[PDB]
């Protein structure tokens, strides 16, 4: 679906 939460890496 969305992409509320995904990819939270610096």
């Amino acid at each position: 679906g969305n992409h509320w939460a995904v990819g939270h890496l610096m």
